[PDB]
């Protein structure tokens, strides 16, 4: 575990750090596992309740599932709905997949064994408008996903809430150029969203019921730089925020408070290569952080990295007993 390590040292360990990100703390991470020479859009890092690594790509569809201590690779299935972007595992075992479908309006969300049976339609993708990029189980089963649309001026996405015996959609937070990271703190009383196209981070505190949004309660604490934007994002145990750059081969890392307090950086990326950071995920039950990334822009692979981080993972929702 001699990884590259994120401490609470200097600013780091402040509630409320004045701080630019040249000055973050700043780790490289290590190669882990290369699940391709070829290029492929990874994404969708998430483990089961055996701790086995599940994610696939979006153009082709490809389902893995990796042996974190083996470095076995499967590709168990295939995705039959077009560009599937994130893979969120219920507390059943079932495997739900986010899609975008033509980026217009065909995307949504269906579920799956892991082995690619018992195809179920959890949100049906031609009666509604989504493109459906990611999501998040709180811990009744309902789930808040973000809808991947419009861009920058154009704010067509948004969050919306499923009920957790997924007969009604909700609402929560609209008018954002194209939403794609999203996670619930660890007593799920505050979402963090990343809006990608507007390079923005949006932290809203709900109230009990988890559907209505605090007075004031949907803020802005940060705004990202540089191209493309924020993309995936997850939490560790002490509620800090980690989210992945799309574009920018790196990882940024925020304190519960919104504040960032550490900063992941890619191989390569000055070179222009593996930029396609998608997604940052714990390996259940420790600080051991993976992220995926590829080099599809240079010809090149794509590569799983790792560091370690300032805790422990959450015990997401496919973790419940
Ligand atoms: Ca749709
Ligand atoms: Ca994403």
């Amino acid at each position: 575990q001699d990884l590259p390590t994120l401490f609470y040292s200097g600013k780091s360990n402040s509630a409320v750090p004045i701080i630019s990100e040249s000055e973050l703390q700043t780790i490289t991470a290590e190669p882990w596992l290369e699940i391709s020479k070829k290029g492929l859009q990874l994404e969708g890092l998430n483990f089961d309740r055996q701790g086995q690594l599940f994610l696939l790509d979006v153009f082709e569809g490809n389902i893995f599932k990796i042996n974190p201590e083996t470095k076995e690779i499967k590709r168990p299935f295939v995705s039959h709905k077009a560009n599937p972007a994130a893979i969120k595992i219920h507390k059943d075992g079932r495997l739900f997949v986010c899609y975008l479908g033509d980026f217009k309006s065909t995307g949504g969300i269906f579920a799956a064994t892991e082995n690619g049976d018992n195809l179920q339609d959890i949100i049906e993708d031609l009666s509604t408008a989504y493109c459906i990029d990611d999501m998040v189980f709180d811990s009744k089963g309902g789930f808040y996903f973000t809808d991947f649309r419009g861009y920058s001026t154009n704010p067509l996405g948004g969050v919306y809430y499923v009920s957790p015996d997924f007969r009604t959609v909700t609402p929560i937070i609209q008018n954002i150029s194209v939403a794609n990271g999203i996670a619930l703190s660890t007593d799920e009383k505050v979402l963090w969203v990343t809006e990608t196209t507007a390079n923005r981070l949006h932290r809203i505190a709900l109230e009990d019921d988890g559907v209505t949004i605090q007075p004031f309660g949907a803020t802005i604490p940060y705004y990202f730089t540089g191209h493309e934007g924020p993309d995936s994002c997850c939490i560790d145990s002490d509620d800090n925020l980690y989210v992945a750059m799309y574009g920018q081969g790196r990882v940024l890392v925020f304190n519960k408070r919104g504040y960032p307090i550490g900063q992941i950086l890619i191989p390569g990326r000055d070179e222009g290569h593996m930029l396609r950071s998608t997604h940052p995920q714990f390996i259940p039950g420790t600080n051991q952080l993976i992220i995926c990334s590829n080099d599809i822009e240079m010809g090149g692979g794509s590569m799983l990295y790792t560091v370690n981080g300032f805790a422990k993972g959450h015990q997401s929702f496919q973790f419940q007993l």
